[PDB]
């Protein structure tokens, strides 16, 4: 089966890999990438990479890109050497520091370079972080856009939108640790079970190879209209700057139990087309699991976003 590799990059890339470590995620190989030796030591990965020792001497970028990105072209094989045999490589960084903004998109590259599937899930800055750290952030998402196949970035302030006045700092984190999670867990999915209507790394491929930006959510319902609400939910977006809305392109897979119907497929791939506004070139999947009773869960992957719009 496929290789998955999830990678964290700098001081936020490597917090997303801690708390996915302990969440808890099967056949996946977590890579740790940091200037920093202190968080380093910390990880929980199982495969570390101490980048740029000699020009930071053990310690982070002081929010310097330029010490990132020579602190991984100066790594290249070590970073290689973790990469190999990769088919798929997920990339995790925090833009607007100097470990993730500079070196993340060294490492997409390097993951790309040797025929891996490459995608980006990287973060914006909090308004509240400057100016300076927001331009250096736009700076590091271009520098991603340009190194991976599919790019998604959740802006930090969306975080705001989805917390009270008392939500823990750590709870908004692992919300936004939510959409790289549940993007693995669903292609790790999609690869091991055979479905009625099999999709498979090829159809992920298919999707997901030399685009631009993309998006990955998943719903679970159950009940009446069970079908609708998960596509509804699949495609939920408050923590993205990339929506649903121009996709051209969508891996859409329903797994059900026996009770899955003909219509209800429908309505999900029509509620998908119907928030696209688009043409879209959907590749349909099914996978019938009997021990589920009245829970429907649909995944979707959506990319095209950059093609030209259709009439
Ligand atoms: N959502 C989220 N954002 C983070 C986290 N840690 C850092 N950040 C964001 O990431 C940016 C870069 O921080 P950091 O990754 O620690 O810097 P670096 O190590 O030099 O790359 C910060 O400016 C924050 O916006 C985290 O755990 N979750």
């Amino acid at each position: 089966l496929a290789t998955l590799k999830v990678i964290g990059v700098g001081g936020g890339g490597n917090n997303a890999v801690n708390r996915m470590i302990d969440h808890g995620m099967n056949n996946v190989e977590f890579i740790a990438i940091n200037t920093d030796g202190q968080a380093l030591n910390l990880s929980k990965a199982e495969s570390k990479i101490q980048i740029g020792e000699k020009l930071t001497r053990g310690l982070g970028a002081g929010a310097n890109p330029e010490i990132g990105k020579k602190a991984a072209e100066e790594s290249r094989e070590q970073i290689e050497d973790a990469i190999q045999g990769a088919d798929m490589v997920f990339v995790t960084a925090g833009m607007g520091g100097g470990t993730g903004t500079g070196a993340a998109p060294v490492v997409a590259k390097i993951a790309k370079e040797m025929g891996a599937l490459t995608v980006g899930v990287v973060t914006r800055p909090f308004g509240f972080e400057g100016r300076k750290r927001q331009t250096q952030a736009a700076a590091g998402v271009e520098s991603m856009k340009a190194a991976v196949d599919t790019l998604i970035v959740i802006p930090n302030d969306r975080l705001l939108d989805i917390v009270d006045k008392s939500t823990p700092m750590m709870e908004a984190f692992k919300e936004a640790d939510n959409v790289l999670r549940q993007g693995v867990q669903g292609i790790s999915d999609l690869i091991a079970v055979s479905g009625e209507v099999n999709l498979d790394f090829a159809d992920v491929k298919t999707i997901m190879s030399n685009q631009g930006s993309a998006l990955m959510g998943i719903g679970v319902s159950s009940g009446e209209n069970r079908a609708v609400e998960a596509a509804k939910k699949a495609i939920s977006s408050p923590l993205l700057e990339t929506s649903i809305v121009g996709a051209q392109g969508v891996l859409m897979n329903i797994t059900g139990g026996e009770s899955l119907s003909l219509f209800e497929a429908q309505e999900a791939a029509d509620i998908v087309q119907d928030a696209a506004d688009e043409d879209v070139n959907m590749i349909f999947g099914t996978v019938i699991n009997p021990e589920l009773q009245d829970e429907i869960v649909v995944t979707v992957i959506a990319t095209g976003f950059e093609d030209k719009p259709s009439s």
